[PDB]
RNA sequence: AAA
C-alpha cells in the first residue's frame, strides 16, 4: 500500500478535493479551455494541469496524459527550459494517472521524481512540497472549480501573505477570491468591502494586469466611487491581454453605470471570442433587460408600433441568452431566475412556473439567494396568478430564511401590504390578522403585533 | 455571473 499512500501526500489536483459537480462539468471544461486561449499568465502549467484532471474525470486518461505533457513542454518552451517548483504538480499528476491507468512503474518514477526535489530543496516532507509557488496553485485550482470553493482558495493566497505580504501573485489570488465572496454577500445587510484594500494592493503589485484593474472598479463602483472606478476600466482597455474578460467586467461596469449600449458593443466583441461563457450570455441578457425597461418607462408602459417590435427584440433576445446560458450550466441559479422573470414580461405564465419550480429544487451554494427566489416566485402568485393562499407561502418562506438582506425586506412588506389588502376586504380574517400580528413583530412594533395576535385569538369562538 |  506504499504507492496509494504515497500518491496521497502529493500536492496536485488529485488530492485537493475540488468541488466538481458532474452537471457544471461541461462549462468547467469550457472555461479551462477558454483561459487557455485568451488569458495571459505568466505560468499556464496551473490551467494545463486542471485540463488535464478534467479529462480523467471524463473517462479520458490518454486525452489527460496529453495535457500534462503539453503542461510539461510549455514549461520549458516559454520560460528558457529553467527548472520549476510548480513542474511538481505535473509531475504528482502524472503519478496519480499512471495509478488509475495501472502503470504503476511509470507512477513510482514519477514518486521518485518529486522526493528527488523534495530532498534538493531541503523540503520537510517526502513527497509534500511547501513552498509558495504551490500554495497560489492550489488557489488557483480552487477559484477556477466553483464558489464552493473560494474560502479555501482565499486561506491558500492568504498563507503566502502570512509570510510574504507583497508577493505579487498570491495579493491577486487573495484579492480575486476575496471579491468573489463579497459578491456572495453583496446584498446581505451591512456588507462591508473586504476585498477593496486587497484589490488596490494587487493592482499596485501587478501594474499590468486589466483583470485585477476591472474588478478593482467594480469594487468602486459598488462602493458609489464609480468616477474613481472608471478610471480604471479605461487602463485596462488600453492593453491587449486578456480581452474577453476585461471586457466582459467593463461591459458590467458600464451597464450598471447606464451606458448599455457600450457594454453591448463589449459583450457582443467578447462572445466573439468565448461564445461559450455563460457570464456573456447572462450580461447580454441583463442588457436587453434594460433596454426593455428603458422602453417601457419612455412609452409609460404602452409601447406601439415600432416601439412595440423593438420591445419584444429585447423580451425574446433576453430569453435567448439567458436560455443559451442554463444551457451551459444547469446551475447557474440566477440565470434561471432572470429567465423566469423574462417569462412573465412575455406573458408565459407557464414556461415562468416551469423555471420557478426548477429553482425551488436548487441547492445554492449561496443559501440567501432561496430567498429571491421565494420572492420573486411569491410575487408571481400574487400578481399574475392572484393565487394569495400561495403568495403568503413563499413571502412566509423568503422571511424564514433569517439572514437580514434587501429581499427578505422586501418579503416582509409584500406580506404586509397584501395582508393589509385581504383586512379591507374583510376586516374579521382570523388569518389575516394573526399574519399582521406577525409582520408587526419582524418590524418591532410589540404592541401592535399582540394587539392583533389578541384579536385573532378573540375572534376564535 | 441577478440583486
Ligand atoms: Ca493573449
Ligand atoms: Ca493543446
Amino acid at each position: 500500500h506504499q504507492v496509494k499512500d504515497s500518491l496521497e501526500q502529493l500536492r496536485c489536483h488529485f488530492t485537493w478535493e475540488l468541488s466538481i459537480d458532474d452537471d457544471e462539468m461541461p462549462d468547467l471544461e469550457n472555461r479551462v479551455l477558454d483561459q487557455i486561449e485568451f488569458l495571459d499568465t505568466k505560468y499556464s502549467v496551473g490551467i494545463h494541469n486542471l485540463l488535464a484532471y478534467v479529462k480523467h474525470l471524463k473517462g479520458q486518461n490518454e486525452e489527460a496524459l496529453k495535457s500534462l505533457k503539453e503542461a510539461e513542454n510549455l514549461m520549458q518552451e516559454e520560460h528558457d527550459n529553467q527548472a520549476n517548483v510548480r513542474s511538481l504538480v505535473t509531475w504528482g499528476n502524472f503519478a496519480w494517472m499512471y495509478y488509475h491507468m495501472g502503470r504503476l512503474a511509470e507512477a513510482q518514477t514519477y514518486l521518485d521524481k518529486v522526493e528527488n526535489i523534495c530532498k534538493k530543496l531541503s523540503n520537510p516532507f517526502r513527497y509534500r512540497m511547501e513552498c509558495p509557488e504551490i500554495d497560489c496553485e492550489e488557489g488557483w485550482a480552487l477559484l477556477k472549480c466553483g464558489g464552493k470553493n473560494y474560502e479555501r482558495a482565499k486561506a491558500c493566497f492568504e498563507k503566502v501573505l502570512e509570510v510574504d505580504p507583497e508577493n505579487p501573485e498570491s495579493s491577486a489570488g487573495y484579492a480575486i477570491s476575496a471579491y468573489r465572496l463579497d459578491g456572495f454577500k453583496l446584498a446581505t445587510k451591512n456588507h462591508k468591502p473586504f476585498s477593496l484594500l486587497p484589490l488596490r494592493q494587487a493592482v499596485r503589485l501587478n501594474p499590468d494586469n486589466g483583470y485585477i484593474k476591472v474588478l478593482l472598479a467594480l469594487k468602486l463602483q459598488d462602493e458609489g466611487q464609480e468616477a474613481e472606478g472608471e478610471k480604471y476600466i479605461e487602463e485596462a482597455l488600453a492593453n491587449m491581454s486578456s480581452q474577453t474578460y476585461v471586457f466582459r467586467y467593463a461591459a458590467k461596469f458600464y451597464r450598471r453605470k447606464g451606458s448599455v449600449d457600450k457594454a453591448l458593443e463589449l459583450l457582443k466583441k467578447a462572445l466573439q471570442e468565448t461564445p461559450t461563457s455563460v457570464l456573456l450570455h447572462h450580461q447580454i441578457g441583463l442588457c436587453y433587460k434594460a433596454q426593455m425597461i428603458q422602453i417601457k418607462e419612455a412609452t409609460k408602459g404602452q409601447p406601439r408600433g415600432q416601439n412595440r417590435e423593438k420591445l419584444d427584440k429585447m423580451i425574446r433576445s433576453a430569453i435567448f441568452h439567458f436560455e443559451s446560458a442554463v444551457e451551459k450550466k444547469p446551475t447557474f441559479e440566477v440565470a434561471h431566475l432572470d429567465l423566469a422573470r423574462m417569462y412573465i414580461e412575455a406573458g408565459n405564465h407557464r414556461k415562468a412556473e416551469e423555471n420557478f419550480q426548477k429553482l425551488l429544487c436548487m441547492k445554492p451554494v449561496v443559501e440567501e439567494t432561496m430567498q429571491d427566489i421565494h420572492f420573486h416566485y411569491g410575487r408571481f402568485q400574487e400578481f399574475q396568478k392572484k393565487s394569495d393562499v400561495n403568495a403568503i407561502i413563499h413571502y412566509l418562506k423568503a422571511i424564514k430564511i433569517e439572514q437580514a438582506s434587501l429581499t427578505r425586506d422586501k418579503s416582509i412588506n409584500s406580506l404586509k401590504k397584501l395582508v393589509l389588502r385581504k383586512l379591507r376586504r374583510k376586516a374579521l380574517d382570523l388569518e389575516s390578522l394573526s399574519l399582521l400580528g406577525f409582520v408587526y413583530k419582524l418590524e418591532g412594533n410589540m404592541n401592535e403585533a399582540e394587539e392583533y395576535y389578541e384579536r385573532a385569538e378573540r375572534l376564535a369562538a
